[PDB]
């Protein structure tokens, strides 16, 4: 008779808030993602799961956005149909980060195979030693694991690779990243989404000077998905009684080139 | 008489009040060099910086900041060589680098987005300026087309476009540069009836997630989202060609960048 809280108790305790429902509800199903969309809660009621657990929030923001989306008919009919399906969607995303290995970055890992590389899980990123590729071949390698369908790459795609840094989600920015690179010792670093000026634009000028280095842009969903699969996986075994399943998006974004 | 590099800067922020605690300041160099010749850039690159200098160009105008970010970290300036480089390169360059940015923006037209609305070839079909973002109304085409026209016409080499490819598309907003987050983006969707937003960079779980959630809906709404150098270099372009008729003995030459990203398909 397991219900939405214990559910929330069980995540909450391995290392965020219930954006909508009914924490006493029963659980049937539960189904995990990174991103609430429209589409993914149609397909929690089609498979009869009546928790959502997504990383991203409901409305577009990391912020409490409700007032300022109130008039808005994208969030209107999101809601009706929110409370129309009688789901609970809970966003769990600090504590997963949290745990002494990020749970996100683990989920990475080992969707590229890469868990008997790892030099190190730093409190922010994780470092890999590699066998020899180039840049690009890194490149290719992840968007071949990850099954997606473009990456960006800064910088040299030559470079020889064997020290690599990767971090997960919205850490690309260069206070995080930059350092890494002498830090550690690095040739490159993958990462989901940063600011445009600040690490890719210390990647152009280090090539510029002579080093061999480059950046792997995947996606912000991209770099997390696979952590969000890895959490159904790890629900699943929690909760043996219960069915429990990844739903993946499509690519946020098509390339026109 | 000669023309300073503060009489470059006086000129440029003319019409425009100060600022408080903008930091378009001087980075670097003597304000009462004088001006030899000038260079614009979006980013003040190691490249950028070392052409500038082959070109006898004593006096960068750049819109973003000399290290990767648009605060300059004197912690982990001190270490890396990369910053160090630079920075060697910078004091023997003997030149001037000011960065134009917030004067620039809150020029009576966006100087940024006047320059990103010429590339397009669009000045006909601007609908209003707003403070921070234009609205074009554009003979039909689809989202996937004006995608396609914008890539031709700014010679970039991609752009992304999220929501609905067949959308048809009249009624565009445009945001330039780090504009494309939801707090701007959003209320403009349904406050201006836009079919699509063009914007320069803006975080990808906010105005991307909003458009899918509305094709998801049934609406036939695009995003087309061109890099943020891609966005805000033909502003850049714009006021070299600018500077240039203000100094007339003075060569004023716009220096463009490769793009930071090639895309892997
Ligand atoms: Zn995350
Ligand atoms: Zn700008």
């Amino acid at each position: 008779a397991t219900t939405v809280q214990d559910v929330i108790e069980r995540l909450t305790a391995s290392v965020d808030t219930l954006q909508h429902g009914d924490p006493n509800m029963e659980v049937k199903g539960i189904a995990t993602s990174f991103m609430p969309t429209y589409r993914v809660i149609q397909q929690a009621v089609s498979m009869e799961a009546n928790l959502l657990i997504t990383h991203e929030g409901l409305f577009y923001s990391h912020t409490d956005n409700t007032e300022m989306m109130q008039k808005d008919s994208v969030y209107q009919e999101k809601i009706r149909l929110i409370r129309e399906s009688g789901i609970a969607i809970y966003r769990f995303h600090d504590y997963w980060h949290r745990h002494q290995p990020d749970g996100i970055m683990v989920g990475f890992i080992r969707a590229l195979e890469w868990e008997s590389y790892v030099s190190k899980y730093l409190p922010t990123a994780a470092i890999v030693a590699i066998p020899l590729m180039t840049a690009k071949e890194v490149a290719e390698y992840a968007k071949e694991m990850l099954s997606i369908p473009f990456v960006r790459i800064a910088g040299d795609l030559s470079a020889p690779c064997t020290r690599i840094g990767i971090l997960v989600g919205y850490r690309g920015g260069g206070a995080l990243s930059i350092p890494l690179f002498e830090q550690e010792h690095l040739d490159a670093i993958i990462y989901g989404e940063g600011p445009e000026w600040e690490t890719p634009e210390y990647i152009r000028d280090a090539v510029y000077q002579g080093r061999q280095k480059a950046l792997i842009v995947l996606g912000h969903a991209e770099s997390e998905e696979p952590g969000m699969k890895y959490l159904a996986e790890w629900l699943g075994e929690q909760f043996p009684d219960i069915p429990v399943h990844f739903l993946r998006e499509r690519p946020i974004f098509q390339v026109i080139h």
